[PDB]
């Protein structure tokens, strides 16, 4: 009856081969047979963590703790999962246990205590963005002088031009920087454009025209350039929809966000940007974007980006047929397009509600609903998808949010497609990226996959929270 070690050994094989999803299924089999081995639970917990399924990680690690309360790896894996969710206070308790069980661990406890104190200050000065003055009230780019020695791209007048964007993109490619005057100009103009948008944007693709939908890119700027090489620069004749999560994790997030915003300023109809869960303060604070901004720009840009992100639309509908959202659907039925359109989105994502769910949820293979693997939002089956599409007279749901081996996956009887545009995610997943072309009137999804492309020697998470980097 020692078939548990059988699956357990085959599971560890998948983990070595970066096949975390297959590793999980095999650990599950080992657990089905022997549910009284704490390392089996810790193993599956770590595997979920690799897929960013921190909710499942916490549950698995809690079970390892139940099996052996003096097994420090149980607390370690749970604490690490809590850290990844930004929940330092919950994590602290577990690292306090790891310390108690291993007195000779000291580093990580002190780091966690330190992180909790930083968090305490941060929460104390936390104020809803709608109650604060925009930095656009204190900053006018016109008054920002550019030194003669600056050799980067310049915006000569009030208009962002294609020549400028090309020059800027090339400089970024060569790891150069854009002057703060022009960065302000781009972001401040983007703010104006975004605040005039409804929370759900209707995209019209005229007869004979097309649009390309990209999933997460996560600061992988050189892969972004590769997408543009393969599929053309954004333009009125070649529009793009980037479905959230343009920043964090990858270490060229500033280069990506300034590029995407610049295209919007150049021609608003050339590019559509939806909010992802990583376009929020709680994620940017720890996953690299704030650190990258503070380094490559200045502190004032942090609050400005935060505000601009809060103006990002939550969903798009293409020709009344294709519904595009970052995460997924809702824990309740009957939600109409009008409900999403009316969402007061000018805020950080709350811990519950429509806005949270559409940004954070994932689909499940079986019908119904259940607890989220990430520990935030919920999971929804094919029945949830079909009812939503039917109720709103839609044909197809496109979303992102989840890393895929081939850059995409068709689920829920063909009614849901995940698209993910960050190849070799974090320089380790080895996955392909994908994007989807839609040509009117048929609007049939044309899926194209691509592979990762070289980039300068900068590590992922280089600008991210130091404590979180240790994991
Ligand atoms: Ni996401
Ligand atoms: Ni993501
Ligand atoms: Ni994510």
């Amino acid at each position: 009856v020692s078939r548990a070690e059988e699956f357990k050994s085959q599971a560890n094989e998948a983990f070595k081969g970066h096949k975390y999803s297959s590793a999980i299924d095999l650990y599950t089999k080992a657990i089905e047979l022997n549910s009284n081995n704490a390392v089996y639970w810790a193993n599956r917990a770590f595997a979920h963590t690799k897929l960013e399924e921190y909710g499942s990680a916490i549950q698995d690690a809690s079970k390892a703790i139940e099996v052996d309360s003096r097994y420090s790896k149980g607390y370690y894996r749970r604490g690490a999962a809590y850290l990844a969710m930004g929940k330092f206070k919950d994590a602290l308790k577990d690292f306090q246990q790891v310390k108690r069980l291993s007195p000779n661990a000291t580093r990580k406890l002190k780091e966690c205590e330190k992180a909790v104190m930083k968090l305490k200050f941060e929460e104390a000065i936390s104020v809803p963005v709608s109650e604060r003055r925009s930095v656009a009230e204190s900053i006018d780019f016109h008054t920002i002088e550019v030194e003669p020695q600056y050799s980067g791209a310049r915006i000569e007048g009030e208009e962002v031009t294609l020549d400028f964007v090309k020059t800027m993109m090339e400089d970024f490619k060569n790891q150069k920087t854009l002057h703060k005057r022009y960065a302000y100009q781009i972001v401040l103009q983007t703010r104006q454009i975004l605040l005039a948008l409804p929370s759900l944007v209707d995209i019209s693709v005229p007869h004979g025209k097309h649009i390309t939908v990209c999933g997460d890119v996560h600061g992988q700027f050189y892969d972004l350039l590769n997408i543009f090489e393969l599929n053309g620069l954004p333009s009125e004749e070649n529009p793009y929809l980037f479905n959230g999560d343009f920043v964090d994790r990858g270490s060229f997030s500033v280069e990506i966000i300034l590029t995407l915003f610049a295209f919007k300023c150049m021609c608003p109809s050339s590019i559509y940007l939806a909010r992802g869960n990583h376009e929020s303060k709680s994620m940017n604070k720890i996953y690299g974007f704030e650190g990258e901004v503070r380094s490559k720009l200045s502190e004032k840009f942090v609050d400005l980006f935060a505000e601009v992100f809060c103006y990002l639309p939550l969903a798009h509908v293409i020709n009344g047929k294709v519904f595009v959202v970052h995460g997924g659907l809702f824990s309740v039925d009957g939600v109409k397009l009008s409900d999403i359109r009316a969402i007061d989105r000018f805020c950080e994502p709350p811990e519950e509600g429509l806005m949270c769910e559409l940004l954070w949820s994932d689909p499940q293979p079986l019908p119904g609903r259940g607890p989220s693997k990430r520990g935030v939002g919920l999971s929804f089956g094919g029945d949830v998808t079909k009812r939503f599409l039917q109720d709103n007279n839609l044909d197809l749901l496109v979303r992102s949010h989840e890393v895929k081996d081939e850059g995409y996956e068709v689920e829920h009887d063909g009614k849901l497609i995940t698209v993910f545009s960050a190849p070799n995610y974090c320089d380790q997943m080895g996955n392909k990226g994908a994007f989807i072309r839609f040509e009117a009137p048929d609007m049939k999804p044309n899926i194209v996959t691509f592979s990762a492309v070289p980039h300068p020697d900068v590590k992922p998470m280089a600008y991210a929270n130091n404590f979180l980097r240790m994991f």
